[PDB]
């Protein structure tokens, strides 16, 4: 046949399943992708004026402690030694971040030793017991105290969720967000970096196999009857929206979206660091990205007098907005449970498997999407394709 | 013969020359070492109470942009992904360091953009032109201004050199010590890390070759007549003190030394970072090292409730002191020039080559010692050993 497997969507989940079927099982795979490019939201491209690598669907930082995933992705791209670090802008000062001895010195005005800082946090957070917290605000204060909460958490959280933190669940915070040393590595994972030749090249490499066919600008729902008629026995791995697949018969799942305002500035360096959080309510955006600083190894191909920045805004996703993060209200959780039963039936009757962020209503980092695809391949697809 | 080459001293210079003769030329090499261990000042050992890897002759950080040197040392040890970072303690606050947007925000009280910081430094340093500076103090001020100089440079410099900075040469500062971004990587080199199993294991591996014999607790000057009588044609590579070799016939070269005060404390974490500079005159030491933080990958073999720290003191080297850094007064420079003529004659008549820190009166980082040994091997020893 012309294909043995159809994959809908070319994000990291779809690419991983397609590449494994192609290279491990020697199967012909057809990838159907609605957008004009591969890679889903991880995709990046050159900004035209400067040549700088930018993102249109969020900045993407790769990090994992899963060695299988790390070994896997390194088959398709090398990674730089980039280590993500973030600074937090509050009341006109850039604070070291996350909360640690650095921020603590800057905020409380003098140096605290690790043991002194532990004692300070105990004093500050004495007010509320975490076991008695009824919402996010109280849970936060029960852990780090009011001054820290009000300076670095309250307004940022309010902007991101478009909600008062008093109206968020205490379950959103599950551990002490304070380090008692000077370590300001943002991520805690064993492996970390950025694709040496960019995300577009990495993701294109994953799809570059003699057994893989890619059709861009193609909506599954417009071509599916034709494609399956060519080979009715071919399973489908679907990574598009779960509720849309079933014609919203159980309602519309709720998502948050993001707006990105991207500007080219006539300076070589706007903020001297890749990411600056804006923690104060007077700034409508949550953070600014300056893309050149993600790849300092490319400095002699970047312009000396221009830079690309991007301001990020958060809000509820309306019709026509890119859905990025599941909201997960109890209402959402229950129509999700209904959709899972519909999906499970569809797998049984139609050999259509459901995966990825959109297909399962679940936010997945890149390495988690990859791990999830590897699992579906190992535990479902090998048998379904024999 | 029992040996074809004698090497005096087992620091990185001696080890490199010995290992290259041994493995590349297949020559028998005898290494003579006065101390009870290999490795010279780079040598490290476990502190007995805690097991933590410590140094007795200064903390050693490996970094280089020389790819040949990097490829070479990786034959003998793997390196961690450690990146050196330093903080500066001034008036009760730990400042981000070296001088950059971080320190500038903390010191001048609010956030400056890269371009604003460049303008601030121009204003601050307007006082003196660098072309008009007559000493270190003026040269420093001509570059970064009085407030920064007086807070972070003056007293630290005074403690290290035991001299008023007004009495030091303007030539000690040769570039702008300010970064206009948030990058606080201490070193600027392409490659960097720490030996995975410690320095003692690395340096022992370099000497571990069927063609290498090592005699510890052996002073060259006490055994040389006997050794050379066994094989008079064997060249000698000497890395001991240059002036001592010639019986101080032209005077004593002047050196700075260091005292280290090493303590085990009953806390798991003293300062939350490997190195804290103490920039104020009220502290007699220049900096404190906390050795566990050089190897965070070993945390589950380090004690949870103890830590080893070390305070570092600088002064002139007197009889019995370890000579660490050449002072290089004009008096020193001229007896050095006299000794170079004596050494050059000794190479011609006695086949004794002079190299390394002590043998050439020159401070050498590890990678520079290695590069220098590789050069002597390539350009002198291959011919001398044929
Ligand atoms: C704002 C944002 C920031 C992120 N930052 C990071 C980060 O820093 N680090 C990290 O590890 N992860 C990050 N992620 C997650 C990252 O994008 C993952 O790779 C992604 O979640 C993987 O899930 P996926 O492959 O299912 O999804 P997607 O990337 O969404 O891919 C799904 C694909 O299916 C296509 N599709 C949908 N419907 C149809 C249809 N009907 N027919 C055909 N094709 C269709 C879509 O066009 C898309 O290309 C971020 C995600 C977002 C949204
Ligand atoms: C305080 C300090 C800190 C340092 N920190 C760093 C750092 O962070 N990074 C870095 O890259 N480098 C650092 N270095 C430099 C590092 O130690 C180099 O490896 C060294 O300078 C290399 O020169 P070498 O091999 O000639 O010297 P040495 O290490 O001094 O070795 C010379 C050897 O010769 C032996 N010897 C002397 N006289 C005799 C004799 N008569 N007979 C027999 N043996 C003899 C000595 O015992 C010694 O073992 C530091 C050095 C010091 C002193
Ligand atoms: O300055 C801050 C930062 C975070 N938060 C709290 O932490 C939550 C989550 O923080 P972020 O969304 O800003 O960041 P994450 O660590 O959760 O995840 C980040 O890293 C991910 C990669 O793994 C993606 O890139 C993602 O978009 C990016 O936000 C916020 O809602 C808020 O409650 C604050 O209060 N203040
Ligand atoms: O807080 C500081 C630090 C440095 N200096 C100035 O800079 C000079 C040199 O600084 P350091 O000796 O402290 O450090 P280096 O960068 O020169 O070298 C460091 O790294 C080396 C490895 O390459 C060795 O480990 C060495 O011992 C260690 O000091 C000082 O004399 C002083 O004039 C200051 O004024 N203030
Ligand atoms: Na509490
Ligand atoms: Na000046």
């Amino acid at each position: 046949s012309d294909f043995d497997l159809i994959v809908v969507g070319s994000g990291l989940f779809g690419l991983t399943v397609a590449e494994r079927a192609a290279s491990q099982l020697g199967k012909k795979v057809l990838i159907v992708e609605k957008r004009s490019h591969l890679g889903g939201n991880a995709y990046s491209e050159a900004e035209p004026e400067t040549g700088i690598e930018i993102h249109k669907y969020g900045a993407h930082l790769f990090h994992t402690s899963n060695k299988r995933v790390w070994d896997y992705v390194n088959q398709f791209t090398a990674f730089t030694g980039y280590q993500h670090r973030v600074f937090a802008m509050h009341n006109g000062t850039a604070y070291q971040f996350p909360m640690g001895l650095g921020l603590i010195n800057q905020f409380f005005g003098r140096y605290y030793t690790p043991d002194e800082a532990r004692e300070l946090i105990k004093e500050q957070s004495a007010e509320i017991d975490s076991k008695d917290a009824t919402n996010l605000e109280e849970k936060a204060i029960s852990l780090i105290g009011r001054p820290l909460y009000e300076a670095f958490i309250r307004d940022y959280t309010a902007k991101q969720w478009q909600t008062d933190p008093k109206e968020l669940p205490a379950g959103n915070i599950t551990r002490l967000p304070v380090r008692y040393n000077f370590d300001n590595r943002y991520f805690n994972d064993t492996y970390e970096g950025l694709p040496v030749d960019g995300y577009a090249q990495w993701l294109s490499n994953m799809a570059d196999h003699e057994n893989i066919e890619v059709r861009l600008d193609t909506d599954w729902f417009e071509v599916r009857e034709d494609l399956r008629a060519q080979n009715p026995e071919a399973p489908v791995v679907y990574t598009g929206p779960l509720d849309r697949y079933f014609d919203y018969s159980e309602g519309h799942l709720g998502w948050r979206t993001l707006d990105f305002e991207t500007e080219v500035l006539n300076t070589g360096d706007f903020q001297g660091t890749p990411v600056m959080n804006y923690n104060d309510a007077e700034f409508p955006y949550t953070r600014i990205h300056e893309f050149r600083h993600f790849h300092p190894e490319r400095e002699d191909r970047h312009p000396k007098d221009k830079t690309v920045i991007m301001k990020e805004y958060s809000r509820f996703a309306e019709e026509g907005d890119e859905p990025y993060y599941p909201i997960n209200t109890p209402s959402d959780r229950e129509m999700l449970f209904k959709y899972r039963e519909l999906a499970d039936a569809e797998t049984e009757s139609g050999k259509v498997y459901f995966g990825g962020r959109l297909g399962t209503y679940q936010y997945l980092d890149m390495h988690m999407a990859i791990a999830s695809a590897l699992s579906m391949f190992d535990n479902k697809l090998v048998d379904a394709l024999k």
